[PDB]
């Protein structure tokens, strides 16, 4: 079947109107109706959108729905944002039997300034590599909004094996911190040139590498 | 309109049964198809029945749905309860004129056995050294209940100053992560012998210890 592609977050000050699109891998979006969730945290989902741009009765007319045949995408599109519209953003369609959820978009309403994140990518420690381990550790701190997207290379390769990525968490300076970990056998990270770090941020995406060497 | 009515809460120990109940206010339960959503926390869900009693691939065949006309209700039921099955769980049925969720019920999974942190503690990379930083992590991993304490030492002293510890978050083993960082100059972290990361978990302190190394 086909894949939903929604970007990882979103953000924007009270009163303006922010677009998140929906884009559909394979075949033609006004094939099958899309709908759009919407999930405030600590909160159950609630349908914002069905079939392409209908609304529910008391969902605000803030919330409008669009199909993009030349871009083969869906788009909800909120006006006049307001701090409860803070949410993740789920778009879904279907072919057959077959169900289609998009990865969901995290709105934020900016409570504070944008901040990119401070990176650092950690090779593995002596001591974890004399117990078999070379867990390597991407530190990720100092970020607004608190939303990130965190993909690792083995040389070229995308790795999904062994990642683990931390919840953003608010730190002292009112800002978000998280760590990434990829748990290497000493074999694995020997057997390759360099790992990498991609840290996406407000769409934006930094890179470390770290190689073996002998100090 | 109508509205799914589901617990808030259920709790059970592992190897017994679980069932959490789904009321439709007004209708027949059974005039559309009963979704259940698993969800995670920080996670997006997964489907784990569709069409009353369906099973996605992937799905552990334990997780079984049905409908109960009489009460007008769904039921998902789990069986032989794993400590992986901690989640909120949702279900979800079709207004024509809407798709409807409930509030969701969150199972707790009582009983889970203690697991001591793995601690890897990381000095500063080359690079950050070159950038004049030299920010020390302390990974801390694989550990269940969800609370650490972490206290740093320069040689043998207390470290007042530069420490942040990110908010226990639960990984895919389904025991926390978290990771404490110590922002140094350059010059704090070629003045001292070592940098020591404790950390303490139900009593126990394990404690990391790393130094300039030299080549
Ligand atoms: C992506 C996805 C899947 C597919 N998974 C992906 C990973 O491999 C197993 C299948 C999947 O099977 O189900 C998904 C369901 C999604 O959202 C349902 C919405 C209405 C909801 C439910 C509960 C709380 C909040 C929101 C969103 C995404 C999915």
């Amino acid at each position: 079947n086909f894949m939903l592609n929604q970007p990882h977050s979103v953000s924007e000050s009270p009163g303006k109107t922010v677009t998140i699109s929906c884009t559909r891998s394979s075949g033609n979006i006004d094939s099958n109706y899309v709908q759009w969730y919407q999930q405030r945290p600590g909160s159950a989902p609630i349908t914002v959108i069905y079939e392409d741009n209908q609304r529910p009765s008391g969902v605000p007319d803030r919330f409008a729905g669009s199909i993009d045949r030349s871009s083969n995408s869906a788009s909800l599109t909120i006006s006049g944002l307001k701090t409860e519209d803070e949410a993740d953003y789920y778009c879904q369609s279907y072919d057959a039997r077959n169900v289609v959820f998009g990865g969901g978009t995290r709105l934020t309403v900016l409570g504070q300034p944008k901040a990119a994140p401070s990176v650092t990518l950690f090779p593995p420690s002596s001591e974890e590599l004399q117990a078999n381990k070379a867990t390597l550790v991407c530190l990720i701190s100092d970020f607004y909004p608190g939303a990130v997207t965190v993909a690792w290379k083995a040389d070229s390769s995308p790795v999904k094996a062994g990642v683990e990525t931390t919840t953003p968490s608010k730190q002292s300076n009112n800002k978000y911190a998280a760590s990434s970990y990829l748990s290497l056998t000493p074999e694995q990270w020997k057997s390759h040139k360099s790992y990498s770090c991609q840290v996406t941020h407000e769409g934006s995406t930094v890179e470390k590498t770290v190689a073996p060497t002998e100090c």
